[PDB]
């Protein structure tokens, strides 16, 4: 028999007519400005017209359920794409794991941090559409940053990197690691988000030949409340005031694919700082579907079904 595999992603506009509407999704259902709406579609535009997110989100989660199931034959996994923002929505997909008959399913969020904004309401959403419709039973993965071969991906792809950069400016080279910030409020709470990056970013600088590194936030909402910071914007410039870097390597490690808040948040509005003080700008691959992160998600999919049984 199957067990459903629950690949949960964001979600992005397939058309530019969808623009309005997974922007009002994002906002609870409240539409937002014309200046608000204008302003998102001009992001778009800018990185090409529309974010390659839908095709590596299907790219990832069909190419984990191959790795899952060329790898072993104690189980057929099949995998469903649940989305936040936009359709397949997740309770869409765990409608149609009820429908094939599906009685036990794993899920994953493409997001390797835990917060309470983001996979606790990933969770919660799948763990309600499936009591109302009486199965399957969802085994939800919270987190998987400590998987050693995420860490060691990410080193990789920063030390190729840095083998481009002149042995007399490496010791001029920044690391910057990022993932999307939240409402400053969750510190609060002990939420593990922030603990959880900054945990990231140490197993990874022990194993990367750039000699310094600094933690920053990105892609903060439009609220009026505080946001996790320092901004990797406002982050380039103090650290560029300071030490006077030549180049800074930015690694968006809380995302897994080339979306809009990597196309325009980091290759844009970052590059523009860098630009500005006169340093190089460098951003490596995402992980986005290479083989490397594919195997990344089925030993963190493997080792979950491997301790339910
Ligand atoms: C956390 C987190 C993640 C990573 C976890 C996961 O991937 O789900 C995360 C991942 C993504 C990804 C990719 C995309 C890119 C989608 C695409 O079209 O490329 C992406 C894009 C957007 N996010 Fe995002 N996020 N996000 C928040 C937190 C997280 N977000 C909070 C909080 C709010 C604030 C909600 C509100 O205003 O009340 C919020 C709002 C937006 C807007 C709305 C326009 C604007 O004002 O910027 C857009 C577009
Ligand atoms: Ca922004």
């Amino acid at each position: 028999k199957k067990v459903g595999l629950l690949v949960m992603a964001y979600g992005t506009p397939y058309k530019d007519e969808d623009i309005e509407r997974y922007y009002t999704d994002i906002r609870h259902g409240h539409k937002p400005s014309e200046e608000m709406i204008a302003d998102l579609r001009g992001r778009y535009h800018a990185i090409g017209g529309l974010s390659p997110l839908a095709k590596i989100t299907e790219a990832q989660a069909y190419g984990l359920e191959k790795a899952l199931n060329d790898s072993q034959d104690e189980v057929e996994f099949k995998a469903y794409i649940g989305l936040k923002h936009i359709e397949p929505f997740i309770e869409d997909a765990v409608e149609a794991m009820h429908k094939d008959g599906i009685e036990e399913a794993i899920s994953i969020v493409l997001a390797p941090h835990y917060s309470s904004f983001s996979v606790e309401a990933y969770n919660k959403r799948a763990k309600e559409a499936a009591d109302k419709l009486g199965g399957p039973r969802i085994n939800a993965i919270n987190d998987w940053y400590k998987q050693p071969k995420f860490i060691q991906m990410w080193a990789d792809r920063i030390n190729e990197t840095a083998k481009q950069i002149p042995a007399d400016e490496l010791l001029d080279t920044v690391l910057i690691v990022s993932a999307a910030s939240l409402p400053e409020k969750i510190k609060q709470h002990n939420d593990p988000y922030p603990n959880q990056l900054q945990e990231t970013a140490d197993f990874i600088f022990e194993k990367v030949v750039v000699p310094h590194y600094a933690l920053g936030w990105q892609s903060e909402g439009k609220t009026g409340e505080p946001w996790l910071g320092p901004d990797v914007q406002d982050l380039t410039r103090e650290l560029y005031g300071r030490e006077k870097y030549k180049h800074f390597i930015y690694t968006p490690v809380g995302f897994v694919a080339e979306h809009l808040e990597v196309l325009y948040d980091n290759d844009y509005e970052c590059k523009v700082v860098t630009d500005e003080v006169g340093a190089a700008y460098h951003r490596p691959p995402m992980p986005n579907s290479d083989p490397e992160f594919l195997e990344v998600l089925r030993t963190v999919v493997w080792e979950k079904y491997s301790n339910l049984e």
